[PDB]
RNA sequence: AAUUGAAAAUGCUAAGGAUGAAAGUCUAUGCGUUUCAAC
């Protein structure tokens, strides 16, 4: 019982033609867009009849995706129609399922357009035809390594959510209900009420909740079923409602809290289920062991984080009372968790702020150390991507450390001051390298908070940054730093004049760069050149605008 | 404006299927190796 996924092969002539056509289309060396459209139409004309062969070959599936993205709307409807009949088979194909994903996103966009203009309802009907094609295969798709992706995308589209957001006719809401009900029928044998559900079916569905392929689909369904099913049938198929613990449910919960797929399943459903059901799970199976779970950084930590992010204030504060003392340990092996804990503390009116500040100070910027620097204890700057000769991009550990340092800077002024001092202690060429970095740039950008930085630090920072005005403005990352400097130079009009003159000196290079044009706009240098006095008046207005 | 693949080359096998009176031959949708691609 396997659907047909082979539809013939192309001979070497066609393969060579389509390789050359993909190269030509990828270079995008066409002058007028009409030439590009005519070339796309030529590729489509040569691709007539061969659609099934093209989308099922690893050599030409990418070209088909490009063509689906670049063609017009009539050609899009043609390509959509040519797949008719074999949608399930294509969605079970390793390379064709991706083509189906591209096609379905573009076609959802087109259905949104035709819904908010002249109700053509042609694309809508093609979508309904493919959905009815797939409806007798939904349970199978849910467990398939490639078709489950297509099913998840279809559920996203139908429930109007962010695709990797478009409006949907009411037919799409009905089709969503159809898909969800069909799957529920397929997992409840023939039970006509929830009292008829057997314990064996519940056991097998929990098995699916832990399956690496089905679990994302179960999460999405649990999330979106509240749109039409007030009773949350799929939720009730996983967890109980009794006010007391259940041995089967307790073993299932203790398995979720120790398995990666299960922990992420629980993390995801926690944020999309009813608050009362989540509170029940917390009270029955988690309230007593919060610390032990919070230390499980690959499993239960995600659940504790979701609890901190989605519970009521009393329970959030109890969890913070449990967790904050362990923050120094947690940050050694799970910095995203610590950043979340600090963020939650801050959003809860700075709850337990003093203990957090003490732990962070003693761990990252102690007073007794001689050469204290928070860029070296947090970002590990000396052993980082910064200033390397080879073309290595910034890593993920650097990105999470930068997020953490920025969380500290937004948590208390002590960390903003510490970061500014640490920056001024580097050799200024290293700070300028930070300004040019992909991830560390944000860190620099984050200390440019005008009302929170005393005037002397602003003067030192501004003198360091002004010498590289033109080079920063024309840079992808430094241009945002210059934009922040526009406001950062408040009571320091002489640095405004210095940066303005510096940019005007190389006006030509500044305007040739795109970011240079953006900085030219944001600093309003046209008013500086044309009428200096209106520029000074704008500056004098901004001064008392920032400092009243 | 920040491990998998019906991919190539080259080999192994012939259950099923084709042919044959039989022997045999052909055929991979089963496989080895070296590349290629992707995540």
């Amino acid at each position: 019982t396997q659907p047909q996924m082979f539809f013939g092969v192309l001979d070497r002539e066609e393969l060579e033609y389509f390789k050359q056509a993909e190269s030509t289309l990828q270079l995008d060396a066409f002058e007028a867009p009409e030439e590009k459209f005519q070339f796309v139409t030529s590729i489509i004309e040569e691709a007539k009849g061969k659609e099934l062969k093209l989308v099922t070959s690893q050599i030409t599936s990418k070209l088909m995706e490009r063509v689906i993205l670049e063609c017009d709307e009539t050609q899009l409807k043609d390509i959509f129609q040519s797949f008719n009949g074999v949608f399930f088979g294509l969605s079970c194909h390793k390379y064709a399922s991706h083509v189906l994903e591209t096609l379905f996103v573009r076609s959802a966009a087109l259905v949104e357009r035709e819904l908010l203009t002249s109700g053509s309802v042609t694309m809508e009907n093609m979508f309904l035809f493919m959905l009815n094609e797939l409806k007798p295969h939904l349970k199978t798709m849910m467990n398939h390594q490639y078709a489950s992706h297509v099913l998840r995308l279809l559920i996203l589209i139908l429930s109007s959510k962010t695709l990797p957001v478009y409006q949907t006719p009411e037919s799409f809401k009905s089709e969503l209900r159809d898909i969800i009900t069909t799957l529920y029928k397929g997992f409840t044998n023939g039970a006509e009420s929830r009292s008829d559900i057997s314990q064996s079916t519940i056991t097998k569905f929990r098995e699916y909740s832990v399956d690496k392929v089905a679990s994302p689909v179960i999460q999405l369904i649990i999330q979106v079923e509240g749109i039409f099913d007030r009773d949350r049938s799929f939720w009730r198929l996983v967890f109980n409602t009794a006010d007391e613990k259940d041995p089967k449910e307790e073993s299932f919960l203790e398995y979720l809290l120790s398995d990666p797929v299960g922990s992420h399943f629980l993390e995801n459903v926690i944020g999309s289920a009813r608050l009362k059901y989540v509170e029940r799970l917390y009270r029955l199976y988690m309230k007593d062991r919060i610390v032990k779970l919070a230390k499980r950084d690959t499993t239960g930590a995600f659940v504790v984080r979701a609890l901190l992010e989605h519970l009521k204030e009393k329970d959030v504060k109890q969890i913070l009372d449990a967790v904050v003392p362990e923050l120094s340990m947690l940050l050694n092996s799970n910095m995203d968790f610590g950043t979340a804990i600090i963020n939650t503390s801050n959003k809860q009116g700075g709850y337990l702020r003093d203990d957090v500040i003490a732990q962070l100070i003693q761990k990252y910027y102690p007073e007794k150390s001689d050469a204290k620097n928070i860029l070296e204890s947090c970002l590990l700057l000396s052993a980082s991507t910064l200033g390397n000769t080879r073309d290595d991009w910034p890593t993920a550990e650097e990105r999470r450390r930068s997020v953490f340092l920025e969380q500290l800077i937004d948590y208390d002024d002590k960390f903003l001051n510490i970061t500014i001092d640490s920056m001024l202690a580097l050799p200024e060429e290293r700070l300028i390298q930070m300004c040019y970095h992909g991830v560390f740039s944000h860190v620099v950008e984050h200390v440019l908070q005008t009302t929170r930085v005393d005037i002397i630090k602003r003067k030192m920072l501004l003198n360091i940054l002004s010498k590289e005005s033109v080079n920063l403005a024309c840079n992808v990352y430094g241009s945002h730093i210059m934009d922040k400097l526009w406001e950062f130079t408040a009571k320091l009009t002489l640095y405004k004049e210095r940066i303005a003159r510096a940019l005007v000196l190389e006006t030509e290079k500044v305007k040739n760069s795109i970011y240079g044009r953006q900085v030219w706009k944001n600093w309003k240098l046209e008013l500086y050149v044309r009428k200096m006095w209106d520029w000074k008046k704008l500056i004098k207005e901004q001064e008392f605008e920032i400092f009243p």
